[PDB]
């Protein structure tokens, strides 16, 4: 399991261990650079955007009040404008845990990890440590609570009989990803089986094909294309005889997600992580 941030109050600031290593944060910090976009929905649902002053503005289209930020990467870590800002506060998750020793040389740098194992307890304690900087302890657990509400309505519609797989398309390679995975939280969260529950822990998936595909022969289909960031499309790499042939094809279950969510990973976002959680609810209802 991934250790936890742990926080203890010094008075003026906060002790922080996390994952990668320990810092002193200062309490209220008012620089914040921001490179994990999840967590930057949460500053904005938190309403601390005033204290954001870096992102990787080159953006998806739900974030687009913090266009005017100053830019810090593209998720490609620029550092002369990190450290030209002056932050008294870096934030990052997993697709920047390589550049934390030159990070924490400009400012003291979070982890905000996700934990494929247990999602819902990083999230959790990536939200509310952030909230406990500020002091919004309360407006975090108001807003953690919704989730949670949402989560249950989701679980309760979904079929105990029916098994899905969950694919990346990136040009024609076609990748499976099951429980526990970075895309996990459809099997793991809202409880929709799998079609197989034992490919292979790791970032880049198991390869695979359509025949693969009918010899699972799926109910659902969860499709995260990374062509939409051209020409080729998840549509057409599955326009095919094999793949018409399946359960999934049939009743129109092939669902295309929103890869400006589920590849960018923005599972710490208050308002983001209750949209994909919507966007399976409303797919499988």
């Amino acid at each position: 399991a991934m250790l936890p941030i742990s926080m203890s109050d010094e008075g003026d600031s906060f002790l922080v261990k996390d994952s990668l290593g320990e810092n002193k944060i200062p309490k209220n910090p008012s620089k914040v650079v921001i490179l994990d976009l999840g967590i930057l929905d949460t500053f904005d649902a938190l309403k601390l955007n005033d204290k954001v002053v870096g992102v990787p503005a080159k953006l998806p289209k739900y974030l687009q009040q913090f266009k005017n930020k100053p830019s810090v990467g593209g998720v490609q870590v620029d550092f002369e404008a990190i450290n030209a800002l002056k932050p008294d506060l870096i934030i990052i998750s997993g697709r920047q845990s390589k550049f934390y020793d030159k990070l924490k040389e400009i400012a003291p740098t979070l982890f905000v990890g996700l934990d494929n194992a247990n999602f819902l307890s990083s999230f959790e304690n990536n939200v509310l440590s952030v909230a406990k900087l500020y002091g919004l302890e309360k407006e975090a657990l108001e807003k953690i609570s919704d989730i949670k509400n949402e989560i249950e309505k989701a679980k309760s519609i979904v079929d105990e009989d029916k098994k899905a797989l969950i694919i990346l398309t990136n040009s024609n390679k076609i990748s499976a990803f099951g429980p526990q995975s970075r895309f996990g939280i459809i099997h793991d969260v809202l409880g929709i089986n799998a079609v197989d529950e034992n490919i292979k822990v790791g970032t880049a998936g198991k390869s695979i094909n359509s025949e693969f595909i009918l010899e699972k022969n799926p109910d659902y289909i969860f499709v995260v294309d990374r062509n939409v960031i051209n020409k080729e499309r998840a549509q057409g790499i599955l326009d095919n005889a094999l793949v018409a042939k399946t359960k999934a094809a049939q009743n129109k279950k092939i669902i295309y997600l929103d890869p400006e969510y589920w590849f960018l990973a923005s599972g710490n976002g208050l308002e983001s992580l209750k949209t994909m959680i919507l966007e399976i609810k409303n797919a499988v209802k």
